[PDB]
């Protein structure tokens, strides 16, 4: 039995008094709540919180029954007898405790219908509503197409009813939503922070931007994290490494980055973890390595791992500098990994931060552009491993968010003006405010392991983590390549957040090493990838503005209709792309539902319109099935070998018209690929196009914003195709002047206005310089 005795409030927080202790309840915006339990006592940290002192002024009503604790959109309402506290967006109920807060438990009603997203990577059904799971962060190597339990989990889930609870505890714990008891969300730790966050939004893109908030916002990565990466489990060698980064070249594959797996600290798998230091048998002058990979535009990763083995060179010294966890006799603790017996860093300490930034400090000085951080679940994590804040069975899913944070403070410290690049396999709700990029693990080489990928990208989206992305090809075992599938999986790779092959080096992981036929297919769309960087480095930019995710769920289109939720075949690539990946063999054709409305087949140009009824497409090895939304401006750039070299100074733009599309608008993000400053500064160069549409015209409104950086090009050649243009345009004003539409001979005249009467489209060329600029089309 809980029920109130008091309360007051102090420093804009309501703090209450049961008979069972305190309870703090604090604002972290208008639509976002911090409630602790036991909030008397000394327990770990927030994690979850970007920033942790908060408490925005709310306002505090009470009855005979309640108190109200309300900020602009959400509002708490606290019943007295018995104890539960209850949540509202205007006066809709969002959340209600049953028991509550009862070793860490907490217990909420669910409504019936309700939908619950969320837990992170699981592979169970995008709604796990009926599941039960642990907290905790693990292996699963070579799953495919099921997993209760894998590399990162979060503690969160996004409700159907359009409200994000997270439970703001670091320990090994377990989430059960309505499994044991239909009605009943409980989560449950051994230890660790009393605390929940309850956020809630009025659409799922709402919700989103106010968890980001609160949470933390991705900023924006280096334009170069969106290119075309170089990776294998493992190069053997500096003259491997080397032939591979020559390889992308006489293949004409673009490349901005090869990564370095474990091979480069020691040449076996086993027993050099910790040297944390080139093996110079195999990488002889690794700083003319990087800087010849420089010269040619093409950035060095390496990995790195949370563990230091007793056989590895830097034991002693690690030991030395109380670098290392320790047991509770105040040894450093020693355990079995596959790799050896060893310790694990301690992130939490300062003695083991400082001993590994430095090491990470000096490598980089070396010339390492980037961070691949594996294993920090971490993958081994003995129970009486004891970090400076709490044993691991306390800490162990915010190790690896530490380890982000530790990394990514050294970088910045290191180099302010340059992103930091950090890949990492396990983190916490809020790692994306330190750059996380995370990857799915080491997925099977199967049609079911890629047939999951939509599934936890979209989950992983949807709570924070906008860059996303798989080992693209698979990872894990196999004997020989199967084709179909490597193809499929690299199709996929184009329209997914980070196109980075990878798998173990006894089948080829990178598209170079494929036969004639799978490079034929794949060259032009590594191509196309990088002709679209102005498209997905806009979703970027969005993504750091507003938490949308690149990677959008069908559902997002249509919010009152509950069941979309289930689907994880078909997603949205930024706004204007939904894209349908192949995910078993032998597929002859798609059933894509689409959403109401008009759409283009990307390859075909084909125009489809449906009431609701969905699309039925064939399929090709060459592509995978993908749609334009009737109203996309598609902006590309020239295909170039590495983003180093990126140049805006040629733009085409496809804008796909229809008359059901009336008001049409796009927006493309410039900047110099690099500044972690250019959006606070406002050092950018913002586009925006506006289309309307009306029976007699169409009429584009161009524009730019921001203050300019170094390299702006002035003055861009811009080719505008129009598709699905009427052939009745016979006039076109630019600024007022009147310009002759031609109507043959489009491809082979230097034409500033040209209508293709076979394609449908109407291609105008003109220059875009700083000015305003507005193109008239009219019948
Ligand atoms: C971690 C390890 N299992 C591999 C060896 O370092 C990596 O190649 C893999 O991508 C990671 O998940």
């Amino acid at each position: 039995a809980v029920f109130y005795k008091e309360h007051k409030l102090r420093n804009d927080g309501l703090v209450i008094t049961t008979n069972q202790g305190n309870i703090r309840l604090q604002f972290k915006s208008e639509a976002a709540i911090e409630v602790l339990y036991r909030a008397d006592s000394k327990q770990l940290p927030s994690f979850a919180l970007a920033q942790p002192e908060s408490a925005i002024k709310a306002q505090l009503t009470e009855t005979e029954n309640h108190l109200q604790f309300s900020g602009g959109t959400l509002t708490a309402r606290i019943q007295k007898r018995p104890f539960a506290i209850s949540y509202y967006r205007d006066s809709e109920l969002l959340l209600a405790e049953e028991s509550g807060f009862q070793k860490i438990n907490f217990r909420f009603y669910l409504s019936p219908g309700e939908k619950i997203l969320g837990g992170g990577q699981r592979i169970l059904g995008m709604d796990r509503r009926g599941q039960r799971f642990p907290l905790y962060n693990r292996a699963h190597y070579g799953y495919s197409d099921h997993s209760g339990q894998m590399y990162f989990g979060l503690p969160a889930i996004m409700s159907s009813k359009q409200y994000i609870l997270v439970f703001d505890n670091s320990a090994s714990g377990a989430m059960d939503i309505g499994k044991t008891e239909s009605d009943i969300l409980q989560l449950e730790a051994k230890s660790g922070r009393s605390a929940y966050i309850l956020v809630a939004g009025n659409s799922y893109p709402s919700l989103i931007e106010n968890f980001t908030q609160v949470t933390g916002r991705q900023p924006l990565p280096p334009r170069w994290a969106l290119g075309s990466f170089a990776s294998r489990f493992g190069y053997r060698s500096e003259a491997e490494t080397r032939a591979t980064v020559q390889k992308y070249k006489t293949e004409d594959f673009p490349l901005d980055t090869i990564v370095l797996d474990l091979y480069w600290f020691g040449k076996d798998i086993k027993g050099h973890m910790g040297n944390l230091d080139w093996d110079k048998e195999n990488f002889p002058t690794p700083l003319d390595m990087m800087a010849d990979f420089k010269q040619q535009g093409v950035k060095t990763v390496l990995i790195t791992e949370p563990f230091v083995l007793t056989s590895s060179k830097r034991w002693d010294d690690a030991v030395k500098a109380k670098a290392l966890a320790k047991d509770p006799q105040g040894q450093p603790k020693a355990f079995e990994l596959y790799f050896g017996n060893g310790g694990i860093i301690d992130v939490f300490s300062k003695e083991g931060s400082r001993w590994f930034s430095s090491i990470y400090k000096d490598l980089s000085k070396q010339g390492v552009a980037g961070w691949w951080g594996d294993l920090g679940e971490p993958e081994m994590h003995p129970e009486d491993t004891q970090h400076a804040i709490g044993d691991a069975d306390t800490v162990h899913n915010a190790y690896g968010h530490r380890w982000a944070e530790m990394l990514y403070q050294q970088q910045l410290d290191q180099f302010p003006e340059l992103r930091p690049f950090i890949m990492m396999r396990a983190g916490f709700v809020g790692s994306q405010r330190y750059g996380m990029i995370p990857w799915t693990g080491d997925v099977s080489r199967t049609w079911g392991g890629l047939a999951s990928q939509v599934e936890l990208a979209l989950q992983m989206s949807l709570l924070g983590f906008g860059y996303i992305h798989s080992d693209l090809g698979g990872f894990a075992d196999g004997e020989t390549l199967d084709k179909e599938m490597y193809i499929r999986w690299l199709q996929y790779g184009v329209f997914q957040p980070v196109y980075r092959p990878h798998g173990q080096d006894h089948i080829p992981s990178e598209p170079v090493f494929q036969d004639e036929e799978t490079k034929a297919i794949l060259r032009p769309l590594v191509k196309l990838r990088y002709r679209m960087l102005p498209y997905i480095y806009t979703a970027a930019y969005q993504n750091t503005l507003t938490g949308m995710p690149l990677m959008r769920p069908l559902f997002f289109s249509d919010e009152k209709n509950p069941a979309l939720i289930d689907n994880k075949t078909s997603y949205f690539w930024g706004d204007s792309l939904l894209v349908t990946p192949i995910t078993q063999a032998g597929v002859e054709s798609v059933s894509i539902p689409a959403p109401k409305g008009v759409w283009f087949d990307f390859w075909k140009d084909t125009r489809y319109q449906t009431d609701g009824a969905p699309l039925t497409l064939p399929t090709d090895l060459h592509t995978i099935p993908v749609l334009v939304k009737a109203g996309a401006f598609m902006p590309y750039v020239p295909a170039v070998s590495t983003t180093e070299d990126y140049r805006s100074d040629s733009l085409e733009i496809h804008y796909y018209a229809d008359a059901s599309v009336p008001l049409a608008q796009g927006e493309i993000f410039e900047d110099d690929g690099k500044d972690p400053n250019s959006i606070k500064r406002n050092q950018f160069d913002l586009l925006t196009l506006q289309a309307t549409h009306t029976d007699n015209q169409l009429h584009f409104q161009l524009a730019r914003t921001g203050k300019g950086y170094r390299g702006m090009p002035e003055r861009r050649a811009t080719t505008l195709v129009i598709h699905n243009a009427s052939d009745q345009y016979q006039h076109l004003d630019i600024n007022g002047k009147t310009i002759a539409i031609a109507q043959a001979d489009c491809a082979s005249t230097p034409a500033l206005a040209c209508y293709d009467q076979e394609r449908r489209q109407l291609q105008l060329v003109f220059t875009w310089g700083r000015e305003a600029l507005n193109l008239r089309l009219h019948k």
